[PDB]
């Protein structure tokens, strides 16, 4: 068992990443390596799927099939290992089910694919299943250059963060074909183990390109399907009677979760990434979503037990509900699994609406707080030649983002004082759980524009980026020529695809923390740090310094 994809992996002297028995997130060998599994069956499809080589056509079954299941292979997305299995299962059902639509034409020459992961079919039975030993991503560890192992690993690891994108943009309604055929085309190309230093660059930035499109598209469907977010405060206390938690990405399920709450007379609080669903207008709406309970998924565990009602799941930062004991009721939907934990496909909440209505609910509300919340992609670009004039005035002294995921460790003390020791004449552009970090703490504006601009969802970095384009479209300036440094924090593959697309719009002199990831040698990251001046946090004080000035 190894995988190192998340910014909490082993974390040792000698090496990178997870191996042992279990992970630091609590995926066990067992699906860890089964994972493996359904990434080459995954990869053996979309080398499959490449194949409307002159116009052997494309069916969106299998496109929009991939990403979803690779999904599953993210981190605290998906810990059941049947589901994965099957997730396998139906890969190489449509790889075969694929094979015969094109196979009536020409007999696929010599070979119908030249392919590592070829047809790969599979035996039966979990434990004595695991033979995905063959496919772990560093078979090759020492048999293939470890910074070959690297840039290979960021490559996947990031195409996973993108793939999610793909996904919770599909199902928010939209997608397109050649992303789909740039998504298989690399997915392909991953398959077949190759590591190639330059080509693992140069197809890690081409990811970055992929990734912003489907960012495009992804930012294109929640505008479509729920308003563009105005600004919107945020109450993040509690209130009243019976309510069910929603956490995670999909929007679409928040807007079903109300209307069929509408008017029971049970409340809705987000969580997490739910929080920016309130900004969007089409879902602010409801009367009946109170406010936004609680923090950063680095702490489900000891908030969600405290929650009164049931708590749905809608994607990504899930960890093992039984320590809490309120396994009961959390419903994991979409491709969000842990074993044994209800999984609620259908877009029928009524269950766990009766569910809420059993529970204790709050006692009262509490004395109200409110935060703010959706500076839209829209609402963003409308700050700007405001956002202009106030730098060129000299009160707004330089703009900083804030950013990535929130993770456990104390060491992320950083983010929290980094934000209050901005100077007071500089905006905040925060935009992730990470928010949750600094985000209730109290901020100021400067002239109205308020000091903590949240810009939404780890998703929204298309939104901060497309604002700094139009700062330096407008500043007849470049990039980072623009008077903002980027200091983001990250936890999981979408933020290694962020960084990737941040890198590939060729944004110079990033300052991931609070660790850099677990396949970046301090070699490699040192190659990163020649190309793109990509460096660690580690001080509070001197980086403040050092982002200020000329
Ligand atoms: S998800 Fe992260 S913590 Fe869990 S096993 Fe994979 S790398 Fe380790």
């Amino acid at each position: 068992m190894f995988c190192v994809q998340c910014e909490q992996t082993i974390r040792t002297p000698a090496g990178n990443g997870c191996s042992y028995a279990q992970g630091m997130c609590g995926k066990t060998a067992e699906t860890s390596d089964l994972q493996d599994l359904l990434i080459a069956a995954l990869q053996g499809l979309s080398a499959w799927a490449v194949k409307a080589r002159e116009y052997g056509i494309i069916n969106h079954d299998v496109d929009s099939f991939a990403p979803r299941a690779f999904f599953s292979t993210l981190t605290n997305v998906n810990f059941d290992s049947p589901r994965i299995v099957g997730y396998a299962r139906e890969a190489i059902a449509l790889r075969e089910a694929l094979k015969a639509q094109c196979l009536a034409v020409d007999a696929n020459a010599r070979v119908d694919n030249p392919m590592a992961d070829l047809q790969l079919v599979s035996d039966d039975l979990g434990e004595l299943q695991r033979q995905a030993a063959e496919f772990t991503p560093n078979k090759d560890k020492a048999a293939i250059g470890e910074n070959i192992l690297g840039l290979r690993l960021l490559c996947l690891y990031g195409l996973k963060g993108a793939a999610a994108y793909m996904e919770h943009a599909h199902v928010l309604g939209q997608y397109d074909n050649d992303i789909y055929a740039q998504y298989h085309k690399i997915m392909a190309w991953l398959g077949t183990w190759p590591a190639d230093m330059n080509a693992l660059l140069e197809c890690s930035m081409e990811i970055g390109q992929m990734n912003f499109k489907v960012m495009s598209i992804l930012d294109a469907g929640e505008t479509g399907k729920y308003g563009h977010p105005t600004p919107t405060q945020v109450n993040v206390k509690a209130t009243a009677g019976k309510c069910i938690l929603i956490s995670g990405h999909d929007l679409k399920d928040l807007y079903n979760l109300l209307e069929q709450t509408e008017g029971t007379g049970v409340n809705v609080y987000t969580h997490g990434e739910m929080l920016p669903a309130h900004g969007y207008p089409e879902l602010r709406k409801f009367k009946h979503l109170v406010g936004n309970y609680g923090s950063g998924w680095q702490n489900q565990q000891v908030e969600f037990a405290r929650f009164p009602g049931p708590i749905v799941m809608t994607s990504n930062c899930i960890i093992d509900p039984t320590v809490g004991a309120y396994d009961d009721r959390i419903w994991t939907r979409s491709i969000v699994g842990w074993p044994g934990v209800r999984h609620l496909d259908g877009d029928d909440f009524s269950a766990v609406i009766t569910q809420a209505q059993q529970m204790a609910g709050f006692p009262y509300s509490e004395i109200p707080h409110l935060i703010t919340v959706g500076f839209g992609r829209q609402t963003l670009l409308g700050a700007a030649d405001t956002l202009i004039d106030l730098v060129s005035r000299e009160k707004l002294r330089h703009i900083f983002l804030l950013g990535g995921c929130d993770g456990a460790r104390g060491e992320r003390h950083y983010f929290t004082d980094f934000a209050t020791s901005v100077p007071d004449d500089c905006l905040i552009l925060t935009l992730a759980c990470g928010k949750y970090r600094f985000n209730k703490l109290e901020f100021g504006d400067i002239e109205g524009l308020p000091r903590l601009v949240d810009a939404g969802q780890c998703n929204d970095a298309y939104s901060a980026i497309i604002l700094a384009v139009t700062l330096a479209e407008k500043l007849g300036c470049g990039v980072n020529d623009l008077p903002l440094s980027l200091v983001l924090s990250w936890f999981e593959q979408k933020a290694i695809v962020i960084l990737l697309t941040l890198l590939s719009l060729g944004v110079k002199n990033i300052v991931t923390g609070p660790t850099a990831p677990g396949f970046l040698t301090p070699d490699l990251l040192a190659v990163l740090n020649e190309k793109f001046g990509l460096r660690s946090i580690t001080t509070v004080e001197e980086d403040m310094k050092q982002l200020l000035s000329a």
